[PDB]
């Protein structure tokens, strides 16, 4: 009657999608691809309907016709009387994080160090820090800036993948999906935590959700926030409590996208699904919780409170904002209307 095919990236997302499919009585069904870009293509072909995307991918999807439908909303102190689904989004803070013990490392001495990125093309892990680095160095050779990195989605034989570890068997090194040990917000933070890299380009929230006992993961259980510092654009180092005055930029929240012609439909189904498996849902945590995967951020971020309606009914450019869009455009000149497929 009103059924939606979700696109999952990699085997772990596929498994979560299947459980959701099952519990939804197949109001939702699953398609799987190895990368986010491949999922976008399935959506364009009409073989999948939707998936939730980081803003860097929304820019890609947007140029090819896809539109934002609902956005991730997390916990807030302000707008509190308003229901989550109607509450305006706030965005997240992109930060650069280092170990306190790595003394004297600042924004201005990052050259030739080792970096941990969520994935190529993502907002906090790539577009913001590389855009800044390209601007302040006046060169498009962002591949020669760090000595070694893990940036999932880059050429596996390049320096940008040297620090990537692949899966439990060493396969799939540097793939941009959760099979890669250092992929995503959690993987990049882990890459820093294990001292594989000197700096991780993540979001403020990641630091908090993976320290001081907030995560039981064996690599994270003994991590304390005091052992980390944020790098500020002014060359200072600050504690992680100061992200409001020490971030690289404010990113637009991850959002669900779909083909324009399927948007109304996707929106209707998802609003019903979250009533069922969302934060206060009929069936979470009883049977299935859509916004939980045990700090793995599968399909949606684990800190998501709800998916919220947009309003003003954005175009992708308005959703991302003119500040962010010009940032991406300029970075992309190193590698304006065309379809990347
Ligand atoms: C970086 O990322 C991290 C991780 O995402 C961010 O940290 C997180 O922030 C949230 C809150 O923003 C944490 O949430 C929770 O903690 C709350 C505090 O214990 C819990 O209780 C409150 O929840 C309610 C929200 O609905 C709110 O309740 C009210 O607060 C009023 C004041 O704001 C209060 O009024 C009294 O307040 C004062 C008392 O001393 C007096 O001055 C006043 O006169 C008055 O008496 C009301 O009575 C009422 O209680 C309130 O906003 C609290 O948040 C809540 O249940 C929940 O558990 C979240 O845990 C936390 N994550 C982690 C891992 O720590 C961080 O903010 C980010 N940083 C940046 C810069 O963005
Ligand atoms: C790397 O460097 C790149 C080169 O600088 C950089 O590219 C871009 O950098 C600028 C930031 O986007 C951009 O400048 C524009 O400035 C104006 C911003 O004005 C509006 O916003 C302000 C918000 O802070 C408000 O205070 C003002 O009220 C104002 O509204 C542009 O907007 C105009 O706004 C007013 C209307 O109020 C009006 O006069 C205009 O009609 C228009 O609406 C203005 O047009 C500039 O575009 C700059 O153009 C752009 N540079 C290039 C070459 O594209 C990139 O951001 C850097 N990368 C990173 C990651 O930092
Ligand atoms: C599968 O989707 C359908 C459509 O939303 C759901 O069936 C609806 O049940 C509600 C609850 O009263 C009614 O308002 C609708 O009229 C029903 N739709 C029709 C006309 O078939 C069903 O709840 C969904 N199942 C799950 C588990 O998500
Ligand atoms: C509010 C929405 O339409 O757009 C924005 C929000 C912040 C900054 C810029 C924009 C915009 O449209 O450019
Ligand atoms: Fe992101
Ligand atoms: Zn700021
Ligand atoms: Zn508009």
């Amino acid at each position: 009657y009103t059924r939606v095919v979700w696109c999952a990236v990699g085997p772990e997302e596929q498994k979560k999608c299947q459980q959701w499919s099952q519990q939804s009585g197949q109001n939702v069904t699953c398609a799987t691809a190895s990368t986010t870009d491949d999922c976008i293509v399935l959506v364009l072909k009409g073989e999948a309907d939707a998936l939730n995307l980081d803003g860097g991918y929304i820019y890609t999807a947007g140029k090819c016709g896809l539109v934002p439908v609902l956005a991730e909303n997390r916990k807030s102190s302000k707008h509190s009387s308003l229901d989550c689904v109607l509450r305006p989004t706030e965005g997240y803070l992109a930060v650069a994080v280092v170990k306190k013990a790595n003394e004297g490392l600042t924004w201005n001495s990052l050259k030739d160090k080792k970096s941990c990125h969520t994935a190529v093309d993502r907002t906090a892990g790539w577009n913001i820090p590389m855009g800044l680095i390209v601007n302040q160095t006046g060169s498009c050779a962002f591949d020669e800036f760090f000595s070694q990195s893990c940036a999932p989605g880059a050429d596996p034989k390049s320096r940008l993948c040297a620090l990537c570890a692949g899966d439990d068997q060493g396969l799939d090194k540097c793939v941009p999906n959760s099979k890669e040990k250092y992929y995503g917000y959690t993987g990049a933070f882990r890459c820093l935590a294990e001292d594989v890299g000197d700096v991780a380009f993540v979001k403020n929230d990641t630091v908090w959700e993976n320290t001081n006992g907030e995560s039981t993961a064996d690599w994270a259980k003994n991590l304390k926030r005091e052992d980390f510092r944020l790098l500020c654009l002014d060359g200072t180092r600050k504690p992680v409590t100061e992200a409001q005055s020490c971030h690289l930029a404010v990113a637009p929240n991850h959002a669900v996208v779909s083909r324009s012609d399927r948007a109304a439909h996707v929106e209707q189904v998802l609003l019903h699904q979250q009533a069922l498996f969302g934060k206060n849902g009929k069936n979470c945590p009883d049977k299935f919780c859509l916004f939980k995967s045990e700090t793995k951020n599968l399909l949606f971020n684990d800190n998501t409170e709800c998916l919220a309606k947009l309003g003003g009914r954005p175009t992708y450019e308005e959703y991302l904002g003119t500040e962010y869009v010009t940032a991406i455009a300029n970075l992309k000149k190193c590698s304006l209307e065309a379809c990347a497929f």
